[PDB]
């Protein structure tokens, strides 16, 4: 698969089984999903971006399906305007940014 | 060029003939750079982020000087913690995410 840039490169992810429509972020060196629940096993985290910092909570070793792979891997829920997948799960997936 | 996603995709990018380290961003629509005096031709501009809102000035026909190429496009100018290059001035080049 390969991403023109000219529409945000989103996709279906399943994150837990629960489709969510996900930006792939080389911008992003971490995840932060929103709208989906993943329990109390968190550890309270806060990110930041432009315009400021929001509260986070944590899961690790959190099971995704995404283009077509099974990876495993540390998500962040939280008030996010658009879900943001990082840098953390496109490295696993395989993904590069090529000029 | 391939960048691998392990690090953040970090350049140096010359902006009307001024270096600046850039991050490049397939999540950020447009771009916003901060520390560089572009000139009195803008229009202010609101930008939205994680955190909150930001103003802007917006500056259009650029010249940017990157990768080995060249392009004009439009430049935001702003309180932002990182340079960053987002999907307007990446599509000009010619990138892509690869997977
Ligand atoms: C999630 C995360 C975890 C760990 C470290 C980082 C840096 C993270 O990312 C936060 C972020 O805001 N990253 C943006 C770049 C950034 C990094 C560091 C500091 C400042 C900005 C992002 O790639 C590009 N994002 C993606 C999220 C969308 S959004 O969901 O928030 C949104 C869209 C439209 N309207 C409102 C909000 C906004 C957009 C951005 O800031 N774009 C501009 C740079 C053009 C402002």
């Amino acid at each position: 698969p390969q991403f023109s840039l000219w529409k945000r490169p989103v996709v279906t992810a399943y994150i837990e089984g629960q489709p969510v429509e996900v930006l792939l972020d080389t911008g992003a060196d971490d995840s932060i999903v929103a709208g989906i629940e993943l329990g109390n096993n968190y550890s309270p985290k806060i990110v930041g971006g432009i315009g400021g910092f929001i509260n986070t909570k944590e899961y690790k070793n959190v099971e995704i399906e995404v283009l077509n792979k099974k990876v495993r891997a540390t998500i962040m829920t939280g008030d996010t305007p658009i879900n943001i997948f990082g840098r953390n799960i496109l490295t696993a997936l395989g993904m590069s940014l090529n000029l």
